[PDB]
């Protein structure tokens, strides 16, 4: 709550939609609790500071990775005259701590999980289960509600017009100029997943079979070889098929900073956005060719509203009515879109014009 004192960042606007699952029924959408989260605040030093997060298994980490973050970046930890290599070194240390400091949170707790399930006896159901065991069987649910929880994370810092992009999974962060040929989208961050070779890479150096988790491409659900917390990936990886032989953890948290960009005399504008977002224009658009699609969507919206979190919101209401309209068509694409995730965007102004 200390976060809500900070002053907010009159040049960053955002959007942001609840997860659908779109019912076969018709007219008619079933959502869980969202779980993305955002961050756009301006410190004293005018060092920006913005992020989209992308939870899964609750939204627990989500707000821990957003607070503590902020902690470790927004209490003077970054200033402007800090070096390149300066800035990047005080964001891996934030992201590490984040990381440590989650995990460190949940061992009272994990502990307590370890003691009530020896309890408690194996292979067994837990209806017919007798009233005895129910109380426990509660409160190792009430713990694991607690403990239970990961998140892929984009972090965006502006410091002297210059942008930092540390990413930790498939959140994306494009920056996009508009030169007098175009508009250029640019990805800023890399996409942490199966397919990323050089993630490829860095699970092979842990001795896995590289071409099985290319091809099954999820792992616990999850595409992202980079996140924050989940235990069960952090912990019990040893226990997981794909997972089994790894020399060490094969999912991580450590953040992949990205070189500063001299925004200096540009026009344009930064978005960071969520897995969900892109993945949803894509299931309906066909693969590739999205954040190009989005980078304009923008540009669209840019000029027809009156404020950037407006600006956001229209994009992401685009796409939804996209996804929704491809499912409902019953076109080639309609078994693509069954149902969407949560979605989040946060676009930066360079100078460009609004209205």
């Amino acid at each position: 709550s200390w976060t809500d004192d900070l002053p907010l960042c009159h040049l960053s606007g955002v959007g942001s939609a609840s997860n659908r699952s779109y019912s076969a029924d018709g007219k008619g959408t079933e959502s869980h609790p969202p779980e993305d989260s955002w961050l756009k605040f301006r410190s004293e030093n005018n060092c920006f500071l913005y992020g989209v997060f992308n939870g899964y298994d609750g939204n627990r980490v989500t707000n821990f990775v957003a607070q503590r973050l902020s902690a470790e970046l927004l209490l003077g930890q970054l200033n402007a005259e800090h070096a390149e290599a300066d800035v990047r070194r005080v964001l891996l240390q934030a992201f590490d701590v984040v990381e440590r400091s989650f995990l460190e949170s949940i061992d009272d707790a994990l502990a307590e999980k370890a003691s009530l399930q020896s309890q408690l006896p194996e292979g067994v159901p837990q209806h017919q289960l007798p009233p005895q065991y129910q109380k426990i069987l509660e409160r190792l649910k009430t713990l694991e509600r607690e403990i239970s929880g990961g998140a892929m994370a984009v972090v965006a810092v502006l410091l002297n017009n210059k942008l930092y992009v540390a990413n930790v999974g498939t959140n994306r962060a494009l920056l996009c100029k508009s030169t007098v040929d175009g508009l250029q989208v640019t990805q800023l961050n890399v996409d942490h997943t199966t397919e990323n070779e050089d993630e490829l890479f860095r699970l092979s150096q842990l001795g896995l079979d590289a071409g099985k988790i290319k091809q099954v491409g999820i792992i616990c659900g999850q595409e992202s070889t980079r996140r924050i917390g989940d235990y069960k990936v952090k912990y019990g990886y040893t226990d997981i098929d794909l997972l089994s032989a790894a020399k060490s953890k094969p999912i991580i948290a450590e953040p992949e900073i990205h070189g500063a960009q001299p925004l200096d005399g540009v026009t344009g504008f930064l978005v960071l956005m969520s897995e969900g977002l892109y993945k949803a224009l894509e299931a309906a658009h066909g693969p590739g060719q999205a954040n190009q699609e989005i980078a304009a969507m923008i540009d669209t919206e840019f000029a027809k509203q009156t404020s950037l979190d407006a600006v956001a919101q229209a994009v992401v209401d685009r796409v939804k009515r996209i996804h929704s309209d491809t499912f409902a068509s019953g076109g080639e694409r309609a078994r693509f879109c069954p149902r969407h995730e949560d979605m989040t965007l946060l676009v930066r102004n360079f100078g460009y014009p609004l209205g």
